[PDB]
């Protein structure tokens, strides 16, 4: 029946001829099955008989339509895949909208031809291209944001869209192989798999820009670690043949976000160091400026300076040498183990180290050839300390206030607030010495003290009343004693004591400057 067969055959060729979106897909399959099925039906039952089989002329006509057909099945598949052009995720970003998703009948389709194609096994191939053309697809997608993912963090936006797409990624193999809940896993891997890569040049191409210029990109590593572990808790138990890209950047990163603190008690005394002379106003130094606002980037990160506070003693933030009298810590009876209560620390070793270390060079400058005596309120050496005291105080007045504004002030909080006290304390401690003298001194002098203190403003009340009262009662209690007992030695008064204890004290009240 030789003829018989391709007089039929024909009545399919043209209808395959006509195109695939001309005959509703499922049609379109079938015949090319009832075909593979002509095929077969001519190979069996004819390849026995060694005397009939020869209707090569059409039988390999068969196997040409058949080809052609299928492969217009790849086409029409590819097609249906790009029915989505890539486009620029920066609106569902801003706007937090979904991204475009396949509508149903259209996976439904995609399911079909996928269910056609392993269903002759030779799927392998219809499996190449799916996970081909989604992540080409989804990587042009992502294109759009990279550019803005160097340096707003441009890396959020890439990472915020990383995640949407993995998600949509998950769903899609899934409401794909609702019949091959066998393979989820392999396929998503494939698709994931190159996204991720992008991620992780980018990721590292981020941090070495970072590692270069600590002074301002510094804080940034805590982006990229809050980027790098939401990227990791979206990948979280499906598998990554490409894995260990992630878990070597959060080792690149986490290395970087620690060093961070070492760094930053350094540019406070390469920095406070920076310059070798007291400002003329005895005012806020540069260095004082810098090191707030470089504290403060800190307190804008909190959740992050804990992250990665862990597995670090507060020896791995301080001078390989360093005196214990240069701090403010003495009540050892903080649970160290407790990150918030090293953070807190840190922050008050910064503002220790930078208010010792201006008293340094404050020092140096005003007398050298003498070994700075710093943190010691009782130098016997140091002669300045008035003038340093008010110095220092004059910085520290300015650290507080950008303290009391930020979350620095929560930060401290209590253990904080307690040394930066002890500290304020230190220096007041100061520029009453050279009261201490006077008084002791005799058991003229007074007025040249008060004249001199006339000299220092404060821009904060309390200090003021603390200094007036602090100096009240020491040289009074004092002297009144003094006064009255080697009073009355002669008979006429006010004829040789030029003042009274009462006076003083008015005098001292005027102080208020």
């Amino acid at each position: 029946s030789v003829k018989d067969l391709a007089n039929e055959a024909s009545k399919y060729e043209i209808i395959l001829q006509k195109g695939i979106n001309q005959v509703g897909l499922k049609q379109y399959t079938q015949v090319v099955h009832k075909l593979d099925d002509m095929l077969e039906d001519i190979q069996s039952g004819q390849a026995n008989r060694e005397e009939n089989s020869e209707f090569h002329g059409i039988l390999t006509h068969l196997e040409q339509l058949i080809k052609r057909s299928e492969a217009q099945l790849r086409v029409y598949f590819i097609s249906i895949l790009n029915s989505i052009k890539p486009f620029d995720p920066q609106i569902n970003i801003t706007k937090k909208m979904p991204f475009p998703y396949y509508e149903d009948q259209q996976l439904g389709a995609l399911s079909w031809i996928l269910d056609y194609f392993h269903g002759n096994s030779e799927g392998s191939i219809i499996q190449d291209i799916l996970v081909g053309e989604r992540s080409k697809l989804i990587l042009k997608c992502m294109a759009f944001l990279e550019p803005f993912a160097k340096e707003s963090s441009g890396m959020n936006s890439y990472t915020e869209a990383l995640l949407g797409f993995i998600a949509n990624e998950k769903s899609l193999v899934d409401d794909l192989y609702s019949q091959y809940t066998e393979s989820k896993p392999h396929v998503l891997s494939q698709i994931l798999s190159p996204l991720i890569s992008a991620y992780a040049k980018l990721f590292g191409a981020n941090l070495k820009i970072v590692r270069s210029n600590l002074e301002n990109f510094g804080f940034f590593s805590f982006e990229l670690v809050e980027s790098i572990n939401d990227v990791k808790k979206s990948l979280r138990g499906k598998e990554l043949q490409n894995y260990n890209l992630l878990q070597d950047c959060t080792q690149e990163v986490r290395q970087v976000t620690q060093s961070l603190f070492r760094d930053a008690i350094d540019r406070i005394i390469k920095k406070a160091n920076s310059i070798s002379t007291i400002p003329s106003n005895n005012g806020v130094t540069e260095a004082t400026v810098d090191t707030m606002s470089r504290l403060r980037k800190f307190s804008e990160y909190k959740n992050g300076c804990l992250g990665a506070m862990d597995n670090i003693t507060r020896e791995n933030w301080l001078p390989s040498n360093y005196k214990e009298k240069e701090y403010t810590l003495q009540n050892e009876a903080l649970n160290w183990e407790d990150h918030n209560v090293l953070l807190s620390c840190f922050i008050s070793d910064c503002i220790d180290t930078l208010a010792v270390n201006l008293e340094r060079k404050a020092q140096i400058a005003l007398m050298p050839n003498q070994e700075p005596d710093v943190a010691n309120p009782n130098s016997s050496k140091n002669k300045h300390k008035q003038r340093i005291g008010f110095f220092i105080l004059m910085n520290l007045t300015l650290v507080e206030q950008i303290v009391e504004k930020s979350e620095l002030n929560l930060m401290l909080a209590g253990e904080g607030h307690s040394r930066l006290e002890r500290l304020k304390k230190r220096y007041i401690s100061y520029m009453v010495s050279d009261w201490r003298d006077l008084t002791a001194n005799l058991m003229e002098g007074f007025e040249d003290l008060v004249s001199k203190t006339k000299q220092y403003k404060l821009s904060d009340p309390s200090l003021k009343v603390t200094l007036k009262s602090e100096i009240i009662s020491l040289v009074m209690p004092m002297y009144e004693r003094f006064y009255s007992r080697y009073k009355d030695s002669f008979k006429n008064p006010r004829k040789h004591i030029k003042y009274t204890p009462d006076e003083l004290t008015t005098v001292l009240n005027q102080l208020v400057r």
